[PDB]
């Protein structure tokens, strides 16, 4: 469940993690 950290890497943007949801305020 480490692409939740590969997003907030690349994305800093807040990436909402929410489950299989991955909400990107960008």
């Amino acid at each position: 469940n480490d692409k939740c950290k590969e997003l907030k890497k690349r994305y800093a943007c807040e990436v909402r993690c929410d489950x299989p949801r991955y909400e990107v305020h960008c």
